[PDB]
This record gives structure tokens, sequence and C-alpha cells, in this order.
RNA sequence: GGCCCCAUCGUCUAGCGGUUAGGACGCGGCCCUCUCAAGGCCGAAACGGGGGUUCGAUUCCCCCUGGGGUCACCA
């Protein structure tokens, strides 16, 4: 069948170009009703980040990804964590050495250092260490690495099923290390024998890995076993081009979150970068995302992130997408973190009602709509100018409010309406100012519908002192 | 610098020999209108350069250029 698998590296903020990447994997797989594993990929004890697993296992349930093998859904051929597989790499690294496909080398990284500067790379300098003294110092318990052992010379064909077959000359390809002296391994090592244990035939990563392919084939022949296919995604990229990055754009899922972008629409966008509908719809489903999913749709040029895109489509998620309730819901942990309260479910379904088409983030609207949930909102001077300037109005039209039984919007308007007209004035003279007074900003929804909101009492007592 | 990948509007992209080269974001205008949005309509905006192949290339091949990646005991 088909086996597909997302191996981020918990050293780090969950990463928007392993959600990317999760996204077709997780499609690729469910589109051949195969499985989606995911295996953490915590090798490197200097850069490991505690905290930082749990964090992009959140982030990719959080986009609506699901797994079917992982660190805590189970699966047969776990542990998941590359940490807790130490044994294993270290017996099949014992078992290229004595197949000959690797040696030990006992190099001090200072010396490395030195030959780097010297030669360029390793020269491969402890091969000609005579395998029995390497084994012995090896018992002896010196410090050392296992590297792979390049057929030199020779050639490495690697097959990308999205441009084709690339030979490399293995004088391209250095004999890498395949377990460090920590007796942990490197990726190189663990990814093949990972990938190989867990069933995976579809590997599909980020482009960035092209090149270490190679690496692998050689891997998957030294052990005599089948190589899986392999498809390279573009990388997402900052908006100068270089691979996306922490300093020039927003590359935490837990910034994207945090800033009430909703899953639905960035994964939405992500399906984009690379790919697109038959028909160019650029709106739908992960389960749509899903069935049209075709290698021949992907564009393998690298896309520049845009944040101004994402916010259209996900303000485009909020009007037309969810439902009001649905976005009454998810506005409300926003509310809390600005301290806003919210009277009751119709109170809140309302005010969101009203300022749906006017935020784009769930974010903005505690911030846009801050005057309908506290008394304590900023007023703008231009709000202020135009309140002044219909101070006398207001002055006149207040009474005619108060005398007002039946407090509903179409009501409202037509009282408006008349006192406009009776003042021989436009609406919008009497409008803005008391739009100001209300709400202590002159970009609002419509004045009966705010007007209306709050009932009677509140709407005039605003409306006092501000007269006052 | 060596090797590898990529190349249509500013950005995401459709196209897969013949099109007025289409859509979307963003940008400009108009409509709508009590403000601001939302929405509708209109508009400006692209095939990097040079050779080929072919009746005919945005599309097929080659070089150049540009961008990206990779040359770690990081992944
Ligand atoms: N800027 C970027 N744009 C697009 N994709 C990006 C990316 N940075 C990382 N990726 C990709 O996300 C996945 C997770 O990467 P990571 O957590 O850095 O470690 C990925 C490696 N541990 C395993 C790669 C593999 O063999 O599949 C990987 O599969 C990697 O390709
Ligand atoms: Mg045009």
């Amino acid at each position: 069948m088909v086996v597909t698998r997302i191996a981020p590296s918990p050293t780090g903020d969950p990463h928007v170009g392993t959600a990317y990447i999760a996204l077709f994997n997780y499609a690729w797989a469910r589109r051949n009703g195969g499985r989606f594993i995911v295996r953490i990929e915590d090798t490197d004890r200097a850069r490991y980040v505690p905290g930082a697993e749990e964090r992009i296992l959140a982030a990719l349930k959080w986009l609506g990804l699901s797994y079917d093998e992982g660190p805590d859904v189970g699966g047969p051929h776990g542990p998941y964590r590359q940490s807790e597989r130490l044994p294993l790499y270290q017996k099949y690294a014992e078992e290229l050495l004595k197949r000959g496909w690797a040696y030990r080398a006992f190099e001090t990284p200072e010396e490395l250092e030195q030959i780097r500067k010297e030669k360029g790379g390793y020269d491969g300098r402890a091969r000609n260490i005579p395998p029995e003294e390497a084994e012995e110092r090896a018992r002896r318990g010196e410090p050392h690495v296992i590297r792979l052992k390049v057929p030199r010379p020779g050639t490495t064909e690697v097959k990308d099923e999205l441009r084709g077959v690339v030979v490399y000359d293995n004088q391209e390809i250095p004999d890498v290390v395949l377990l460090k002296s920590d007796g942990y391994p490197t990726y190189h090592l663990a990814n093949v024998v990972d990938d190989h244990l867990m069933g995976v035939t579809d590997v599909i990563r980020a482009e960035e890995w092209l090149v270490s392919t190679p690496i692998h084939v050689l891997l998957y022949r030294a052990f005599g076993w089948e190589a899986p296919r392999f498809y390279h995604m573009p990388l997402l990229r900052n908006p100068d081009k270089t691979k996306i990055s922490k300093r020039k754009s927003h590359t935490s899922l837990d910034w994207y979150k945090a800033e009430g972008f909703l899953p639905e629409a960035l994964r939405n966008y992500l399906c984009l970068m690379g790919f697109s509908m038959p028909d160019g719809r650029e709106i739908f489903t992960l389960e749509e995302f899903i069935q049209a999913f075709t290698w021949e749709r992907v564009s393998l040029g690298g896309p520049v992130f845009d944040l101004e895109k994402l916010r259209w489509m996900n303000g485009k998620y909020i009007r037309e997408v969810l439902s009001l309730e649905e976005v009454a819901e998810r506005v409300k942990p926003f509310l809390r973190e600005a301290g806003l309260s919210w009277e009751s479910e119709a109170y809140l379904r309302r005010a969101v009602e009203l300022m749906r088409p006017r935020f784009d983030t769930l974010k903005e609207f505690p911030e846009k709509a801050r005057y309908l949930f506290t008394e304590d909102y900023p007023v703008s001077e231009k709000a202020q100018r135009k309140l002044e300037e219909g101070l006398p109005l207001l002055k006149e039209l207040y009474p005619r409010l108060r005398a007002q039984e039946e407090w509903t919007e179409a009501a409202l308007e037509a009282l408006l309406r008349g006192f406009a007209a009776e003042k021989g004035v436009k609406l919008g003279q009497v409008a803005q100012p008391l739009r100001a007074a209300l709400t202590g900003s002159l970009e609002t929804p419509g004045l009966f519908e705010i007007l209306a909101l709050l009932g009677k009492e509140r709407a005039l007592r605003r409306l006092e002192r501000a007269l006052a």
C-alpha cells in the first residue's frame, strides 16, 4: 500500500514548513487509502528543545491533520521518537561495519576542521586503518564515529518522482558519519533505518533534502533494502525569496494561532503553495483537497509566503465558510485575553454578526469592537471633532429618543430619518456625530443596529455622557 | 566556488504547440451607502536573454542569466 510520514525535529517552535509538508503527506496517504505516520526526529541532543515535541504534535492536530501512528497514538512499529531507538541504529551501524559498507574514524573535531581547511571535506583517511586495529581501539573505548564507506569511484542514481532521474557522481557524495561518538545516529542513518522498519513507501519532504537522497539510496543498497519513492516539495520562502525563516517571516504555527488565524484558513492557504485545483477554485475544505490531489497539479517553484493573502483568506473564511455561531465561539478566547466580557450568547452573537465583514483575524474583533463590550473605549480626535460639530442637533434629538417606546432598528431609523428631514439636513449630519458618541469611533457598522444593540437605557445613558 | 533543483503579472498560480496568456491577493476607479468595511463592475500589471526543433512556440531541446538548496559528529 502507501505509507507516508512527517518527521519533525523538536528544536524550536512548531514550523509552518513542517505543517506544509505534513499536509501533502496526509493527502497522499489518504488519497491512496494508506497510512500517515509521525516520527519525532530528536537525535541532536545539543539543539533539542524540551516541550518542542508536544507543540508540533498539537499544531498538526490544530491544523486539522490526523495521523495513524505516532508518539501519542500508538502504532506497531514504535517507539516513534528516535531518542528511544538508539540501540537499533547501533545495531545497524555495526552491521554496515561488518558488511564493509562503513568504517570507524577516530579524528577529533579539531583535526576534522583542519582536514576540512586543507582539503575541504573529509578525505576518508580512516579507511586505511586495519579493521582489527579499529575494533581494538574501539573496545579500548577510544571515542570515534562510524562513517558511510562510499563506493569509490562510482555514480549514484536518485529518482525523484516529480523531476525525474538525477545521477550523482560519488565524488560528490561524502563518507558521511552514520553514528556520532556520543552513540547517537545522524539524520541519514536513522532516516533510512526507521523509514524501512516503519514501512514508508513514499518519502515526501522539502527540496532542501534532495541532494542528501543519494546518501540514502546508497544506505538502502548497503542494507539490501528496497528504496521508497521520493517526492521533493519546494521550500516556502521569505519575501526576499530565501527559504522562509524566523527573522524575516513568521514561521511559528503558534504565532498564527495566537494572532487569530483560523486553522482551516491557514491550511487552505498552505495547500495553495505549489498546488491548485483543476477549476482554479481557491477556497476548499481539507477533505476536498485530499480527493483532488494529484502530483500532476503540484508546481515546483519556491513560493513566497504572502501574509497579506493569508489574511484575505482568513477574512474570507470568517465571513463565508464558517457559520455565525462558529465565529462567535472562536472569538471568545480573544475577548477573554483582552479582558473583555460579553453579557450573553445572544449579545455576543449579534455583536459578532455586526462586525463579521470588518475583521480578518479573531484578534482584530476585540480591537475594533471594544466599545461594544466595555465603557473603557478610546475616542478618536476625528470622532471627537464630529461629536462637537453635532452637539446642537443631538441635544435636540435626545428628547425624541427618550420618547421612543419601540426601541427597534426599523423604528429608530424612521425616527432619525424624520429628525434629519424636519431639520432640513442630510442623515449623515446627525448619524456620524451620534456614531461618535455611541462608539468613540467613526468606522463602525450601521448606526441603527449599533443604536439598537445596547437597548434604550444603555444607548441614551452613553449618549448622555457625550451631551454632558 | 563544486554539485543539484527551479524559472508566466509585485505575490500565489492556470496553461501542458496555435489563447484577446485566464483566475486570485494586493493596487487604481466606479456602483452601493448614515460612516468604515463587505459585495458587484471596470482597469493597470507577466511569458528573463540567446540559439535551435517545428508551418507555428509561453509550451520541446541547448547554452547563458537569475533565484534556491547542499557541501557539519544540524537536520
Ligand atoms: N522552509 C521550509 N519550507 C518547506 N518545508 C520545510 C521548510 N523547512 C523545513 N521543511 C520540511 O518540513 C519537514 C520537517 O522538517 P524538520 O522538522 O526541519 O526536520 C525534517 C527531518 N527531521 C526529516 C526530513 C525527512 O527526511 O523527511 C521536512 O520534511 C522538511 O522538508
Ligand atoms: Mg494582462
